[PDB]
Parts: structure tokens; sequence; C-alpha cells
């Protein structure tokens, strides 16, 4: 603020060759104990207009699962992938999150399920949630269940649960059914506690807080996490109709928008908050190769942002920085 604007910019790391890297469809992201990133692919899976139809049951079962390695680690500095596994076990995926025992947390849109997978495990899934391509509204169904995030305090399981509901689901560490919280966002203006697409979450692990990315109102939520009351709206004009995905690390939070329709004023960005007063300080995009569906992002406290893209198949490396004088502008 000493100069027009604001100090924060983030910039993509150029030496990080994870770039070159041809996944399916990158739906998730997330960071290991070690730092190392953690990738969700889609294979030569593709979600269009034939894979469900109009009661949201998937329609390529007999295409068969996903036959390679679905969820790589890859090395923070040379890109290098250090490990890979979820072979045969998805037909659509979505969420990955890790918990604080350092397990994965998966999301299957198709599946319309939610798997508990040990990294270090040759014996298949620790748990499984919801009903295998059944799609549901009650306590033991999803409708293409977005994402996932684990309380390390508490175990707590939540599961953003709304491609087609409008839900966030609270399990108990041995899968149980605990509470639910939220609705379709109502007539004229959505009010808060409403979801129409419930398609991030991201926890604050000292203010007990829980942020969802509400991807069709173009909006944020925080709720409380012992009582879900409503904290918090987060909604900009520069995030336009869409907020894909979020991440929080302490200070910031950090959001990719949707790629804006013709006539749009509003371009696909990264995303950089004031955690407090929820104020845009930073908007960023990469160098090489370009946003279509930026679809998940991470970010690291030691400034490491990490983003995956839903349609040009990629992943990019971002560090936040704060600079004295501004290299660009
Ligand atoms: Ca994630
Ligand atoms: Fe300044
Ligand atoms: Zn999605």
């Amino acid at each position: 603020h000493h100069h027009h604007h604001h100090d924060f910019h983030v910039e993509e790391e150029l030496d990080w060759p994870g770039v070159y890297l041809l996944p399916g469809q990158v739906s998730g992201v997330a960071l290991d104990s070690k730092n190392n990133l953690v990738i969700f692919h889609r294979g030569d899976h593709v979600w269009d207009g034939n894979s469900f139809d109009s009661k949201f049951v998937y329609q390529q079962r007999g295409l068969g699962p996903i036959e390679e390695d679905t969820i790589l680690v890859i090395d923070p500095n040379n890109a290098e992938i250090l490990q890979s596994s979820g072979k045969n076990l998805f037909y659509l995926p979505h969420g990955l999150s890790i918990d604080t025992d350092g397990n994965y947390w998966v999301t299957d849109v198709a599946l319309h399920q939610v798997f508990k997978l040990d990294p270090h495990s040759k014996e298949g899934p620790l748990l499984i949630l919801g009903r295998s391509m059944q799609p549901g509204s009650d306590q033991n169904h999803f409708c293409q269940p977005t994402d996932v995030a684990v309380e390390p305090s508490t175990g707590a399981v939540f599961v953003s649960d709304g491609y087609c509901n409008s839900r966030i689901v609270q399990f108990s560490p041995s899968g149980k059914f605990v509470t639910q919280w939220g609705e379709e966002s109502s007539g004229s203006s959505p009010r808060p506690g409403q979801f129409s697409v419930p398609h991030s979450l991201a926890l604050v692990p000292h203010l007990d807080q829980l942020c969802v990315a509400d991807r069709e109102n173009g909006r944020i939520q925080c709720f409380k996490t012992d009582t879900k009351e409503f904290v918090r709206e987060i909604k900009h004009a520069s995030f336009g109709r869409n907020v894909f995905a979020i991440s929080y690390i302490p200070g910031f939070l950090f959001a990719v928008n949707g790629k804006p329709y013709f006539g749009d004023q509003e371009p696909v960005q990264g995303f950089v908050m004031n955690f407090s007063s929820g104020e845009i300080i930073d908007v960023f995009k990469p160098v090489r190769k370009h946003f279509d569906m930026p679809h998940d992002i991470v970010a690291s406290e030691d400034g490491t942002v990490y983003i995956g893209d839903a349609h040009t198949n990629t992943v990019w490396k971002f560090t936040l920085t704060e600079k004295m004088e501004h290299r660009s502008v």
C-alpha cells in the first residue's frame, strides 16, 4: 500500500517441470506431509453430455474403471512422479484431500462415492461412503459428491455433496452419519446457508471454521465447524459467475473462478484474499499454457500454490511473494 496497489503477488515457478506432465482431466490437488504435490486425474475418462442421463445415473459402466494410476505424488522441485496408485477403481474422479495421518480422501462423481485410502497399502480402500453408481439424497447416498475435508482435532469427515444435491455432510471417523446442513439457493437472491453446487472445501483449523466454494452462486460460505452456524459470505464482482475451488493458509484464502462466457468482463484467474477482510489483494495466471477450467487449488505455508486444470489437463506451481517494487504493472 506504499505504491498505488498491493505488495503481495503470486507468480508461476518456471523452473518446475510438472507443466510437461500429460495426465487426464486434473480434478483434485493436495499436499502430503513432506510437501509433495498429490494429484487426482481422470486418465482417458472425460465428463461430457453422455456421461450421465436426466436422473444423474452414470451411462458408461461397461467401459470399465480407469485402468491407469489415477493418483500421483509429484516432487515439488524436479516434478518427478514419486509414487502412483488408484488403478482400476474410479470412473469420474473429483475431489482429493489428505488428512493429518496422511490418508487420501477422494470423491467420484460417477460412482457417487467417497473413498478413504491408505497411500502405503496394497489391500484396497479403508472406507467407502455412498452407494456404487446410485445417486440419492438421504444419509447413505450422495449425488455427484465434490470434495472432502477431515478435521485434524476431531477426525470429523466433511463431504460437500452437490452437483445435484445442496448439502455438506458430517461423518464420524468410522464412516457413520453425524449431521448435515445446507439447501438449494432460493428465489431471487441466494441467502446464507444455501448452496448451488458445493464444489470445494477448505478447513480453517484454529478458528474452527469450514469454507465452501459455492460454484453456481460465485461465492464462498464460511461456517463454524462445531455449531454449523453461518459465519460469513465472500462475494466479489471479480469472481464472475463461479468459484471453483478454495484453499486456506494462515493469513490467506486462495481461489479459482470459472471461464468467462462470451461478452463477460471477468477473466479466469487465481485469486489471493486477505483471510480476515476477505478482500482480493492479488490476481494471477500461468505463463506456460493457459487456464481453461482450473478446478482445484492447494496452498502451502511455505508460500507454494498448485493448481490443476480439468480441461487443459495441466498442473502449475506458483509462489506467493511480497516485493518492495512490483516487477510488472
Ligand atoms: Ca483438494
Ligand atoms: Fe506497498
Ligand atoms: Zn468439478
